[PDB]
DNA sequence: GCCACGGCGC
DNA sequence: CGCGCCGTGGC
């Protein structure tokens, strides 16, 4: 019957807004409507009516939160079906498409935002009823997680400007320096980032074997498991990796970031999602810093950009091995507790189990194949890549991944477990609940099946150090502000604060303690922890 | 501007 | 070896 009812809304409304672009730290909140027992109460002007609510309530909460935040308004995010719907199937990722799935339409009006909101909320809930797991996770992980995010996407991080600048120059010269290379060996300039120019130049031009198709349009691929085949072939495809390399961190992770410094704040916002991945871990965008390489020279130059502000530092807290030790805890194999238990140099000494030799023993290359294969289990690296990795022959690479299963065999155990639990129910949980759905386990064609089946046992190791740093952030992020502390950044299982340095050193302890002691497990759970002016510094 | 796409990083 | 990111090329 679309009651009307003048603004402001009584208590325990749902809010509906919309944005002139997504992103809330950059937005103008061009509306903003209530909602309850299905009557809507539409704002005369936004910013005023913002502070007549005491929370937000319903779709993409938190979002109102930070664009709050930014304008100095104190308003937690509280119930948002989104979550819910996420927790009842983590495919369920955007408002579009839990509306589309569940009823209701997504539309680009307040009112109707905020009515549905709280339609879905209602719905949702009722769904829900006597899954108390995932009930628990929604109470103690994914709302009160969504306070935190919005705390941490508007308070943002301080960038080094001047070393962006240095770091940008001295990038450009070696880009500059490879592709007059890659012209001279080729005879012509082309666009090296168009990969159409480039296949006319390696396999029409210069002749060099093709191997791989593109996976649609059936052209000579130019990928670099094309080119690392050929890197003796011709030393242009040397270059041209280089070349890519270089091209991809400077237009990702350095040109973008000092346009994503806020005016109003000097600070750059990375956005974080609680809604976004199959696994439950976060994701960031603008920029993701996910994607940002790892144990390269290039990661490193990127996370010295990210720095305190002037008289703080940064604290970077790690869990160490984290997916292992939740693949010990939900095993329960003996050998690898074991391997934890006996906590020197964790791949040493998994490498001393698999090959039956003294820890002493373990040579870095010995090492270096336990490392792989802790880090490849977890989601059934072939014999094939591990043969890559390693530089080793295939057949060995097989013989290492057997040893391996032979002395941690509740592993290999638990890898079937858990794909029957799949099979049998359609879904796979992690240790607390956390749900993923693996319908292709029972597919027609191999090739859809096997990649079912490593989502299958990967979610839950995943899933469940995800929900571990979630909790974490929870418990940590209330004792920081009696500190005057702040969290800034969360990616893979690292947590980067904000501290003076005064207060660093407790912050460290402190924050250490709370994530080491977060939930108990089968073995434990380990923290680095570093402190330094650049967040490279502090992972030092 | 829109899009699908190859390519790359985790 | 799903997803966010880049620039390319068609529209
Ligand atoms: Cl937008
Ligand atoms: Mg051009």
């Amino acid at each position: 019957a679309l009651e009307e009812a003048p603004w402001p809304p009584p208590e325990g409304a749902f809010v509906g807004f919309v944005l002139s672009r997504k992103e809330p730290m950059w937005a103008d909140l061009l509306a903003l409507a209530a909602a309850r027992g299905g009557r809507v109460h539409r704002a005369p002007e936004p910013y005023k009516a913002l502070r007549d609510l005491k929370e937000a309530r319903g779709l993409l909460a938190k979002d109102l939160s930070v664009l709050a935040l930014r304008e100095g308004l104190g308003l937690p995010p509280g119930d948002d079906p989104m979550l819910l719907a996420y927790l009842l199937d983590p495919s369920n990722t955007t408002p579009e498409g839990v509306a589309r799935r569940y009823g209701g339409e997504w539309t680009e009006e307040a009112g109707e935002r905020a009515a549905l909101s709280e339609r879905l909320f209602a719905n949702l809930w009722g769904r829900l009823e006597g899954e108390e797991r995932l009930l628990w996770l929604y109470r103690e992980v994914e709302r009160p997680l969504s306070a935190v995010l919005a705390h941490m996407e508007a308070t943002g991080v301080r960038l080094d400007v001047a070393y962006l600048r240095a770091l940008s120059l001295e990038v450009a010269e070696e880009i500059a320096r490879l592709e007059a290379e890659v012209f001279r060996l080729a005879g012509h300039p082309f666009n090296l980032n168009s990969r159409d120019q480039l296949e006319r130049v390696l396999f029409d031009e210069l002749g060099l074997p093709a191997i791989g198709k593109t996976e649609k349009t059936g052209k000579r691929s130019t990928s670099a498991a094309v080119l690392e085949a050929l890197r003796e072939a011709h030393p242009i495809v040397e270059k041209i990796l280089q070349y890519r390399e270089l091209t991809k961190l400077k237009s990702t992770y350095i040109d973008p970031l000092p346009d994503l410094i806020h005016p109003r704040t000097g600070r750059l916002h990375t956005r974080f999602n609680q809604t976004a991945t199959a696994t439950g871990r976060l994701s960031s965008s603008d920029p993701n810093l996910q994607n940002i390489p790892v144990r390269t020279p290039l990661g490193q130059r990127i996370r010295r950009a990210f720095i305190a502000e002037e008289g703080w530092l940064l604290v970077a807290l790690d869990y160490s091995q984290i997916e292992l030790r939740v693949l010990a805890h939900l095993s329960g194999d003996e050998n690898l507790i074991r391997v934890f238990q006996e906590g020197r140099d964790i791949h040493t000494e998994t490498a001393s189990w698999m090959f039956g030799v003294p820890r002493e023993a373990v040579d870095p290359l010995m090492r270096r194949a336990a490392k792989t294969i802790n880090f490849g289990v977890l989601y059934g690296m072939s014999a094939h890549r591990l043969s890559q990795e390693l530089a080793i022959p295939y057949e060995e690479a097989q013989a290492f991944i057997e040893r391996y299963f032979q002395s941690f065999p509740k592993v290999r155990a638990w890898i079937e477990k858990t794909l029957e639990e799949g099979r049998r129910r359609g879904y796979v949980e992690t240790l607390f609940g956390r749900r993923r759905y693996v319908p292709d386990l029972e597919a027609r064609v191999k090739s859809v099946r096997e990649a079912a089946e490593r989502m299958a046992f990967n979610m839950p190791v995943q899933g469940t150090a995800a929900d571990l740093m979630k909790l974490a952030m929870v418990k940590l992020f209330p004792r920081l502000e009696e500190m005057g502390a702040r969290m800034l950044l969360q990616v893979h299982d690292e947590l980067v604060l904000e501290a003076p340095k005064e207060r660093a050193e407790a912050v460290a302890r402190l924050a250490k303690e709370v994530m080491e002691g977060v939930y108990p497990l089968a073995v434990p759970l380990e923290v680095e922890v570093g402190i330094g002016e650049d967040w490279l510094s502090a992972k030092e």
